């Protein structure tokens, strides 16, 4: 932006520790398989070059673009094609191919194991020995197996991370501390890297319109005093910096929401009151803070969508000759009004308003054919305020495990066909959603509830459809953006099933499970719910707890007996008889 050296410029905004965090985490996203040494000693090589032309930014190379200094360090990797191979014939092409070549050769799946989380006491140790070398280390373990994770994002978790451990590695009970707390940000931290994939499979499947339809909603619940045209600004911007976070450029990503966070700040008097605090905060912490800020509240000089939308004689006029802005103001108005609404709701309308216009428009009296529509939205948005309702009562009556229960047991004999995984993994998270956002008061509920729902019906549409074992599920997974939650609301229970033979699959155990924690026994206890619920579709709560507690029994006995594998081998086969007879089968 008028600075001659490009690099010089991020560092002075961004700042030492916070540049040396952003390049480790760029190099370990395609330098999966390099050592952690080979990437501090890369960091502090790029870090103390970017210094150079902090002084002077009329050196070297700091006249150069980053993408061309990016991919000009990571073809100077020498053991690249012994690792990589493929990812150094990217060194031949000159850029902007190169950049798109590396691009290309990022691996989504890195072949590495997973994290084996030490335990508290030597991890707090660790922790305190060299906190700052601990988040690297962190940083370069997450990044490098999430390597289409956005890098700002990631060292917001990382700084998070930070806070649990300086907390509860200060702290008495430590475990007792961390690990709810550990539990919290993986669950965080899956929920935004599948959030991100989410948004980026919407905008090329569902366009851009859909997207900006998205941003429109979203912008002018957050900033209802905004006017239009600033709205409209940012859906633009938003746009681009959302195409190349997908498209898979930090450099691009994360600079261009630098410059959005520069206007915004900028121009606090016009968007919204409450930018206050963040726009004095560091670059990438106003930059977060935006993001997090609270809803400016409406006005109240607002009145009804009615006489411009509904009463108007040139209304559909208008739609025709500027559909796009016509609706662009109906989304922006509706929106601004509702921040209680979701999103995808606010799309359902405004989506439901176009095809009554679409229609009516090219008939015979436009207005009283339409004129109507605003009470078709009355059910719309009613059926999602009654849903959450009512299993957040429940949510609330019952605890987070036992409300799991109760979903699971319902969404069993609605869709029995499915995955005892997929249905368990499914239940669960549901009731993450009633743990996270349930708390809240009625008005910020729908928005909080909406990022986790959609991502959680998605991991079912897309393990479901790996393997089709529901046509009442693929529908939903294959209905539109909008229609695809409803979907889910109506399935009813299915009768056609024929429950499972009274056999194994969860009936046939080890004393391997003698040796396992809470949360890994529930899952366990929910893995045999929903196998007891399939081999008895109509089983019911009071006979579901019966056998649950033989089986608990089974456990306690065989796990407290002498020998196991003979305990579990003879009480193995009268479990199923214990069991038979009890569910009433
Ligand atoms: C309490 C767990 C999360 C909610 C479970 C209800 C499932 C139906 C989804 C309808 C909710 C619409 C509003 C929203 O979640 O954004
Ligand atoms: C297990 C397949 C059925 C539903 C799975 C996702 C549930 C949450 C979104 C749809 C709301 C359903 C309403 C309900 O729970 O009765
Ligand atoms: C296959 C058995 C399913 C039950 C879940 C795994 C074991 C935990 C049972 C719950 C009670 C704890 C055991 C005990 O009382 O000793
Ligand atoms: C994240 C923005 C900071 C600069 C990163 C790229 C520096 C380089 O490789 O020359
Ligand atoms: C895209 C489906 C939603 C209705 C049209 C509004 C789109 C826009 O404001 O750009
Ligand atoms: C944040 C708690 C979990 C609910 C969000 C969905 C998680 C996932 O599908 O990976």
């Amino acid at each position: 932006d008028a600075h001659k050296s490009e690099v010089a410029h991020r560092f002075k905004d961004l700042g030492e520790e916070n540049f040396k965090a952003l390049v480790l985490i760029a190099f370990a996203q395609y330098l999966q398989q390099c050592p952690f040494e080979d990437h501090v000693k890369l960091v502090n090589e790029v870090t103390e070059f970017a210094k150079t032309c902090v002084a002077d930014e009329s050196a070297e190379n700091c006249d150069k673009s980053l993408h061309t200094l990016f991919g000009d360090k990571l073809c100077t990797v020498a053991t690249l094609r012994e690792t990589y191979g493929e990812m150094a014939d990217c060194c031949a092409k000159q850029e902007p191919e190169r950049n798109e070549c590396f691009l290309q050769h990022k691996d989504d799946n890195p072949n590495l194991p997973r994290l084996v989380r030490p335990e508290v006491d030597v991890m707090c140790t660790a922790f305190h020995d060299n906190e700052e070398t601990f988040l690297k280390k962190y940083l370069y373990e997450i990044a490098r197996r999430h390597p289409y994770f956005y890098a700002p994002e990631l060292l917001f978790f990382a700084k998070r991370y930070k806070a649990a451990f300086t907390e509860c590695c200060q702290a008495a009970d430590k475990a007792a501390c961390l690990l709810p707390k550990l539990d919290e940000l993986r669950d965080e931290g899956k929920a935004s890297s599948a959030k991100q994939r989410l948004k980026c499979a919407s905008l090329q499947k569902f366009g851009e319109r859909a997207f900006k339809a998205w941003a429109v909603a979203r912008l002018s619940q957050r900033f209802p005093k905004a006017e239009f045209a600033e709205v409209s600004k940012l859906v633009t911007d938003l746009t681009k910096v959302h195409t190349e976070c997908c498209h898979g450029d930090l450099l691009e990503c994360a600079d261009d929401r630098a410059d959005l966070a520069k206007y915004i700040c900028e121009n606090q008097d016009s968007i919204s009151s409450k930018l206050k605090e963040c726009c004095e905060k560091p670059l990438l912490e106003k930059s977060h803070c935006i993001a997090e800020v609270e809803n400016d509240e409406m006005p109240a000089d607002l009145p009804s969508l009615a006489a411009d939308f509904v009463e108007s004689k040139d209304v559909c006029k208008n739609y025709a000759e500027a559909k796009d802005v016509f609706l662009g103001m109906f989304l922006y108005e509706y929106a601004r009004r509702h921040p209680d609404y979701s999103v995808v709701l606010l799309l359902r309308l405004a989506k439901t308003y176009e095809t009554t216009l679409e229609k009516c428009c090219a008939a015979a009296d436009p207005h009283e054919c339409y004129a109507k529509v605003f009470d078709e939205f009355k059910p719309l948005v009613e059926e999602p305020q009654n849903l959450i309702k009512q299993n957040c009562e429940l949510f609330e009556q019952l605890g987070e495990y036992k409300f799991q229960n109760a979903l699971l047991v319902r969404y069993t004999k609605k869709v029995p066909q499915v995955s005892t995984p997929t249905l368990v993994e499914v239940s669960r998270n549901l009731g993450k959603v009633g743990s996270k956002c349930c708390k809240h008061p009625e008005a910020k509920r729908m928005p909080c509830a909406e990022d986790y729902l959609s991502v959680v019906l998605n991991q079912l549409c897309v393990l479901h459809e790996k393997t089709p074992v529901s046509d009442r599920v693929t529908k939903c997974c294959t209905e539109s953006l909008v229609n695809r939650r409803p979907c889910f609301s109506a399935l009813e229970v299915d009768e056609t099933y024929v429950p499972k033979e009274f056999n194994a699959e969860t009936f046939t155990f080890h004393a391997d499970i003698c040796t396992l924690s809470e949360k890994e026994r529930q899952i366990k206890k929910q893995t045999a719910l929903v196998e007891l619920v399939k081999h008895k579709p109509k089983a019911t709560k009071e006979q579901l707890k019966a056998v649950m507690d033989d089986f608990a029994a089974f456990v306690e006995k065989c796990c407290k007996a002498d020998d196991k594998e003979t305990c579990f081998a003879e009480e193995g086969k009268k479990l199923v008889a214990a069991s038979q007879a009890a569910l009433g089968l």
